[PDB]
C-alpha cells in the first residue's frame, strides 16, 4: 500500500536496471544492451522515434505493471480469503454431508437390509456476487523525458505508475467485503445475538465481551452445535479459523486484550483474525463473527491496456480487474446486532428439497431462530392444492394418488397479536414422481 | 472434521497422483502407467469395463480409506488415552502393590524368619465397556465419472469419500467417553467433593476454583494420600498427568487464566489437558478430575468393505470400528458434584478378598468416604453363618474350627434417623481353607 | 554523547595506531612507519619542526574527524528521519495522487470517451527551513606534546577532540526539530484535538490516553480518513510508522506501559517511536503525533577546517554543518492541544490551484476543521472583480467571457458574534486562459 | 564467597593436580613429577626436610593466592566501578568541555575574527580517597601434614586458605563504598530531593517511587538539564548507566517490580544496577542515585608475603591490598533525603577560577540548589581589597589598574530571619596579571 522500488525488485527476479524488454522486443538495434551507469544513450535510443517509444512504453507498462500488481495484491492482509483462478466445473452447487450417529452391529438386522442407502447430501446453491471495474491513469511525455537522467528516476517513474492503481484497488477490496456482509445480513441468513449498545457505557462493553466469548465457546464445541448456519446442518469449526469483522468505533473503544483472551490467541496471532471497517449502514449491526471458509473470492482476470493520443502527446493505461465473490451457506456466521430485531428471525425446514412418490409420506422438522428464551409453536400447511394430499400437525406429509402438480410445505410461526402485520414462514419443496 | 488432500498426502508416502493401485493389481494392460498430467486415457481405462471399474473402486476405497482413516484417527486431540492393538493375555486383572514403610535393620529379628513374604498385591477386576458399530456411505457413477477431468477433481473425490466417515467417528468418540464417565459416576466409584452452583454467582465460581486447586494440590502430594481412588491403595500422581473434563457452560463462564494458574501449566500446556463436553446428564455433575492412566481404550479392529448394486448403479461401503474401553480402579478420580449428595458415599474394606484357614483370624480396616466434616461410626457384621466364627467391634474376625462355607464381612455406616431407609455397606469375601 | 575510542575503531577499518596519515603524506622520512609499542620515535619525528606537525595535525583533524563524526552522526536515535545528500532535481514541489473509487465496466459509456485524462495531481510546495552553522574548538601545543607518551594517551586525545563537537551537534539537532514543530503549529496546518490538562488530575491522564488511542486508530483506518492532513487528500498510514513527540512532564507522568498498549506495539518496539522534549513554548501544545514521512532532513554538507596561530601557538578547527529541514503537506499530523483554541481552525478548498477557460466553470468543496461537535456554514466569494463572474452557494463558479484578471475563490466561515474581529479564510487561485 | 576447586580450576589453566611449583623450582630431585593417583610419595617428598617444605609452601601460597584472588576479585557484582591499575600521568585533574549552542554562519562577522578561541574547559581537581590494609592468617603444620592423604585434601586445603581472605576483602569493599558515599554527602556536593519517610506509611512509598521516576527521567533528558551535578555543567546521561544505592529496609519494603518499571529495565537487568547496604547512617539519607562513571576505584597493588615461626611450628601469610577511590565532580548524583534539610543546599559560581588583567571585567553567574519552589536573592562581594575594583548587582566585576593581590568573588544567599546564624557561601578565585 506504500509500494516502492524494493517491492518490485523483490517481486521480479532482477536487480536495478534490466534489458528484458528490449531483449524480448528492429527494436533491438536501437538501444544498447549496456547495464552500466550510462543512461543518456539508452534514453536517446528509446526517444529516437515515436514507434520505438510507443512499443517500449506499452510493453513496459503492460507486462511489468501487470506482473507487479498481481504479485503484490496476493500479499495484502486479507489474502487468506483470496484463492487462485476459479476452478473448472464449479457448477455453483455446494454439497455437505451431515454428521450422524453410528448404527449398532447386528447380524440379525444386517441379513435383510444390505443395499440400503444412507441419506441425501442436502444440496444447495452458492450465494454469488460478481464485480468488474477499472481505474485507469494518464502519463505525460514530459515525465518520461525527465526520467532517463539517472537510474533513480526510472524506478521513481515505475513506483509512481504502480502506486495509484495498487492503493485504489486495496481500498475498494474492503468496501466490497463490507457490501457482501451487508447483503448477507439483509437477506436474513445470519443467526442473530442481541446486545445493547456496547459503546454507550462500560457495563455494555463487558456484556458484549462476555457474549462474544460465550458465542465463540459454543461455536467451537467439538461435538457440534447445529444451532448456527443458515440451515441446521450440525457442523463444527476450529477456534483458530474464526474471523471477526468489527466497527471502527467499537474497535477503538475495546482494548487489544480481553478481546483476544476470549479466544486462544495472544495479540500477535489475534490481530490477524480481526478486520476493522468504518460503519455498517444496516440497522444496528456492530460486529459479525464468521468462519474462515465462509467467504471466498475467485479472480476472473486482471489486464492492462494502453492507448496513445497523438494530438495531446500522452498515454492512457486502463487496469481492469474482474472477480467473483461468494459466501457459503453451511458455514458458521453470527450477526451480533443491537436494536429492535424481532423475536423470531428465521425458520428452517431440514429436508429442504425432497422427492416422493404419488402414495408416499415424508417427515419434516423445523428449527426456529428465536432470539429469546420463549418457545414458539409452528403450524404446518401443505399449500400446493390437490385431493387427499395433506400434512399433519407434526410435519408428516402424505401424498394421495392422482397427483401431478408441485406442492410446497410451509411452516408458519406467529410472533404478533390480535393485529398481526408480521408473518415468518419457511418453505420446503416436494417433487411428486409417478409410480 | 475438515480433512483435506494435504492430510492424506502426508499420511501416504506419495506425491500428487499415483499408480500404486494398478501396479499392485489383465488389469495392468487396461490403464496407462504414466503419472503425468494426462487424465483422459487414465479415466477411459478405468471406466472401460465393469470388472476393471469395480476392481479399481474396491481396491482404492478399501485400502486407501482404511490406511488414511487409521493414520488420521491416531492424531486426534484425545490420542493420549488411545492404545494400540490389545496385547495378548491381558486377563482383565490389574495388580498393584501398596507402598510400605521400611523395616529397621535388626539381625536378632531377621534371624528368626527369612523366607517370609511381605503382603498380598490386592488384585482387582477391570471395568470394561464394549463398542462395535458402523457408519457406511454411498457413491454414485456420476460422481465417479466427473472426477477424472483433472487431478484436483480426483483428490477432491478422495477427500469427500474420507471426510464423512472420519468426522462421524471423531464425534462419536467424545459421546462414548461421556457415556463412560456417566456409567462410572452411576456406579459411584468417584470420590466426591461438594460445590455450590459455580455459575450462580461470582463467589461460587471462585470457591469452585479454590476447591479445584486445593484438591489438585492434595492429589499431587509426594508422600501419598490414599483418600482418593475406588479402593484405598495410597498411590500418587504428578500435576502434568491430571486431566480435567468440564461442562461447556462452566468452561464458558470460567476464564482461560487462573484456572491454569491453579495448576503449574500456563495456557499453552493447559488447553491440551482439558476436555469440554455439553452437559453430563447425571444429577449435578459439573467437572471430573481423573488421572491420565484412569481411562484407556484398545481398538479391536477397523475394517472397510464395499458392495455394488447392479440394479441401481452405485456402491455402498461400510466402515466397522470395534474397540473396548476400560477404567482403572487404582487411579485417582474426583467427581466435584453440586447438589444433595448423601453424607456417606462409599465404605471400602482394605483387605477386600482374603483367604484364611479354619482356625485363623484377620484384622479388617474400613475407609468411609464422608462428604462432610462429621465423623461416622462403623459396625461390623460377619454374615456367613456358623458357631464360633465372629468379628469383634475393632474389625478383627476369628473363624472357629469345622467351617466349610464362604463368609462375607460387612462394614455398615448409619446416616439415618428414627426412620432410616438409608444403609451403606461394604463387602469382603473371606474364603475358609480346610486345615 | 560519550563517544570513545571504540566508536572510531568501529567506524574505521583500523585497530589502535595507524600510519595512514604519513602513507598518504618528504613527510615520510621524518617519522618511522613502525606500528609497534615504540611511540617516542614517531612523536619526536612529528614534533621535529613546525611544518611537519602542522601538516600532520591538519590531515588528522580534517580528514579523520570529518569521516568519524559523519559516520557517528548517522547512528543517532533520530536517524529514521535522516536522509543522505539532497537528491538532484527535487524542484521543491510535492505530488500526490488521490485514491478514488473505481468506474463500473460499461461499454456503452466507454465508447464515447477513451482519450480523457483522469484527475489533477494536486500540486503543492514544500514547507522548508534551511540551517547552516558552525561549532569550532581549539587545541594547544602542550596537549599535543603530552599525547605521544602512550597509544592510550593518543587515542584519548583523539576522543577528546571529537567528543565536544559530536555532543554539541547531537544536542542542537533536537532544538532544531522543536523549532520546526513550533513553526508548523504557528502556521496552523496541524489538525487539532482538545484535551484538558492531563497532568492536573488522574482522570485527565486516562482521558488523554483514551483520546490518543482513538485518534491513532482513526488515523490507521484501512479505508482512509481524509479528515487529517493540512489538505484533505484521503491518505492512510501504518500504525508502525506513527511517531510521537511529547512533553517531558507529560512523559514523566505517563507510565511506560498502557501508552504502548494504546498502539499495537509493546514497550520494546514503542520506545523507539517516541521523542521527549522539555516544553513546546507554543500556547498549550502538549504532544504532537505525526507520520514517519512527515519530517525529513537533507544534509547539504559537513566540513572541518583548521588554522594555526603562530603567535599564540595553537590551532582552531571549525566544524561547519549545513542541512535543510522539510515537512510534507500530505502526511498525517495531529496537535493534541489543551487551551482556548477557537471553534474553527482552518478551511481548505479542495481544488487549490485551478486553470479554467474564459467560458468555463469549476466546482469547489470546502472542509472545515472544527474542533467541536457543532456544524458551521461557509459562504463563497469570487473576489477578483469583473462582469458576469459569480459563484453559487454550493461552490460552483462559472467565468464569463472577456476575462483577463486573475481571480481567487474565497471560502469564509464565521464563529464570532455581532462584533466579529475573527475570520477564517480559504483561498483558491484560478488562472484564466483565453479561448 | 562459596569458592571451591571449580573457581581456581577455571582461573588457572590447569586440570586437577599439577607440578608447576616443583617444575619452576635442588627441589626437583626431591619430589616425583607424577600427577597420577599417588599422593603419599609427593607428600613424603615435600615433607622430607624443612628447606623444601618452606620453599614449597611459600611458592604455593604466594603465587597461587595472588593469581587466584586477583582473578576472582575482578568478577564480583561491583566490578563495573573497578578499573585496573592506576594509569601513568593521570594528573589527578578533571577537564570537561561544556556544551553550548551553534554560531550562525556569517561571512561578514567571521572575516573580522578567525583566530579567536572559544572557551576555558572549567578544569577541576579529582576527589580522592586512599585505602590500604592487610588481613593475614595462620596455617599449622598439622593441617599440612594431614593434607596429602588424597588428591581432594590438597584442593580442600587450597580452598580453605583462599576463602577466608576473599570473604573478608569482598565484605570490606562494600563498607568502603558506603563510607565514601557518606563522606561525599557530608561534604554536601549532592543535589537533594526531599521525601517523607517512605517506610512510615504506604502512600509515602508510592510518592517516593514517583519522585524517583521523575528524577530519573529528568536526569536522562536528551537535551540536557544542568540542574544536577556538583556544578552547573549541563551534561546528560543514559538511563542504562544510572545506578541506585538504596537502604536495606527500604529495599525490602519495596517490591522488585514497579521500581524497575520506573526505569526501562525489567528485573533481570535492573537487579544489576541496584546496591543494597545496611543503613546509610548519615542524617536522613535513604537512597542515592548516581551515574555509572561517578565512582571509580584503581588498585595500587595486591601482595602476599609469608613468614615462618620455627619455635611455634606454623606459618603466617599476610595479604596486603592498596587502592584509591575517586568520585568525579562532573557526574550526576542525587541524594533523596528525608529530614529537615535547609531550603538552600549550595550556591555555585559558574566561571569558577578566572584570570584577568589589571583593567578588565568579568561576568559571574550563580546557581542556587533550592529544595523548595520559592526564589532567593544572591548578593555579591569582592573581598580582596583594592581601589576601584568592584562588582555590580548582576555579577559583573570590574578591576581597576595598578593591582596585584589575588581577589576572591563571593556569592552569598541567606534563608534566615532577624537572627541569621546561617549563610550559604560560594567562592570563586580570580588571579590578576600585569598587562
Amino acid at each position: 500500500m506504500r509500494i516502492t522500488f524494493n517491492d518490485v525488485k523483490t517481486s521480479l527476479g532482477i536487480t536495478e536496471s534490466y534489458d528484458i524488454v528490449n531483449a524480448i522486443r528492429n527494436f533491438k538495434s536501437y538501444v544498447p544492451l549496456a547495464t552500466a551507469n550510462n543512461v543518456a544513450e539508452v534514453g536517446a535510443g528509446i526517444l529516437i522515434n515515436q514507434t520505438v517509444q510507443n512499443d517500449f512504453i506499452t510493453s513496459l507498462v503492460d507486462r511489468i505493471g501487470l506482473v507487479v500488481i498481481r504479485q503484490v495484491s496476493l500479499n495484502n492482509p486479507l489474502k487468506k480469503f483470496k484463492k487462485g483462478q476459479i476452478p473448472l466445473g464449479r457448477t455453483i452447487e455446494e454439497i455437505y454431508t451431515d454428521i450422524t450417529k453410528e448404527k449398532q452391529y447386528d447380524a440379525e438386522e444386517a441379513e435383510q437390509k444390505v443395499f440400503e442407502r444412507e441419506m441425501p447430501n442436502v444440496k444447495t446453491l452458492f450465494h454469488e456476487r460478481n464485480r468488474q471495474g477499472f481505474y485507469h491513469q494518464t502519463i505525460q511525455d514530459d515525465s518520461l523525458k525527465t526520467a532517463f537522467v539517472s537510474w533513480g528516476n526510472f524506478e521513481s517513474f515505475v513506483s509512481s505508475i504502480i502506486n495509484a492503481i495498487y492503493n485504489s484497488a486495496e481500498v475498494d477490496e474492503y468496501e466490497y467485503m463490507k457490501l457482501l456482509v451487508d447483503n448477507y445480513y439483509s437477506k436474513g441468513l445470519f443467526t442473530t445475538v442481541k446486545i445493547d449498545e456496547p459503546t454507550s457505557s462500560t457495563g455494555a462493553l463487558t456484556e458484549f465481551v462476555k457474549k462474544m466469548r460465550a458465542t465463540a465457546r459454543k461455536l467451537t464445541l467439538p461435538q457440534g452445535s447445529r444451532d448456527w448456519n443458515s440451515m441446521a446442518v450440525r457442523t463444527r469449526s476450529y477456534m483458530e479459523d474464526l474471523h471477526l469483522i468489527i466497527d471502527a468505533d467499537l474497535e477503538a473503544e475495546l482494548d487489544v486484550d480481553v478481546l483476544a483472551k476470549a479466544f486462544n490467541m495472544n495479540r500477535t496471532d489475534f490481530l490477524g483474525n480481526v478486520t476493522v471497517i468504518d460503519g455498517f449502514a444496516s440497522t444496528g449491526l456492530e460486529a459479525v463473527l464468521v468462519d474462515k471458509d465462509w467467504f471466498m473470492v475467485y479472480d476472473n482476470l486482471h489486464k492492462m491496456e494502453t492507448v496513445r493520443n497523438p494530438r495531446g502527446l500522452y498515454w492512457n493505461y486502463y487496469y481492469h480487474v474482474w472477480q467473483t465473490l461468494s459466501v457459503s451457506r453451511f458455514a458458521n456466521a453470527v450477526a451480533f446486532v443491537s436494536g429492535d430485531v424481532p423475536a423470531v428471525t428465521q425458520v428452517i425446514v431440514s429436508p429442504n428439497i425432497a422427492a416422493v412418490k404419488q402414495g408416499g409420506q415424508q417427515q419434516f422438522t423445523a428449527y426456529v431462530r428465536a432470539t429469546n428464551a420463549k418457545d414458539h409453536k409452528v403450524v404446518w400447511s401443505v399449500e400446493g392444492g390437490s385431493t387427499g394430499t395433506a400434512i399433519t400437525g407434526d410435519g408428516l406429509l402424505s401424498v394421495s394418488g392422482n397427483e401431478d402438480n408441485q406442492l410446497t410445505v410451509k411452516a408458519t410461526v406467529d410472533i404478533g397479536t390480535e393485529d398481526k402485520p408480521k408473518l415468518v414462514v419457511g418453505e420446503a419443496v416436494v417433487s411428486i414422481r409417478p409410480n
